[PDB]
């Protein structure tokens, strides 16, 4: 319609590293730097991933979806409704690293994320990583 802005350069490209999950629509959740994170979905079985390229930054992804949506989790992503009506799925994702999110249709739900500090929990994970 116009925008008012450029967007897109020119699809994606990575620089850490390459994605080890790869679906149809990708995009990036923060607007600077060279993306930090990129939104992975695919159409073909409608699931949400992400990945992380930052290796001082864990990426954190908060999504909230109405109670009429046919959603549901992946990996490890916590899943609970509220009592308002409303689907909530949370999960943090690891440099280097990439975890499944939520899948199925979505139906207006709201996005928040986050850059914070490698906690204590990533060097936690570099064990499970390898030992």
């Amino acid at each position: 319609m116009g925008c008012g802005a450029s967007s897109e350069n020119s699809s994606v490209t990575y620089v850490n590293g390459r994605p080890t999950f790869v679906g149809e629509e990708v995009t990036k959740g923060f607007e600077k730097d060279n993306g930090l994170l990129f939104r992975i979905v695919n159409k073909k079985k409608k699931q949400w991933a992400y990945y992380n390229d930052t290796t001082q930054y864990e990426m954190h992804v908060l999504v909230t979806f109405n109670e009429d949506c046919d959603i549901k989790a992946l990996g490890k992503t916590k899943l609970e409704q509220q009592e308002n009506g409303e689907w909530v799925a949370s999960v943090v994702v690891y440099p280097c690293e990439t975890e499944m999110f939520i899948e199925g249709r979505v139906n207006g739900f709201k996005s928040k994320m986050d850059a914070l500090p490698l906690s204590e929990e990533y060097r936690q994970h570099q064990a499970e990583k390898d030992k």
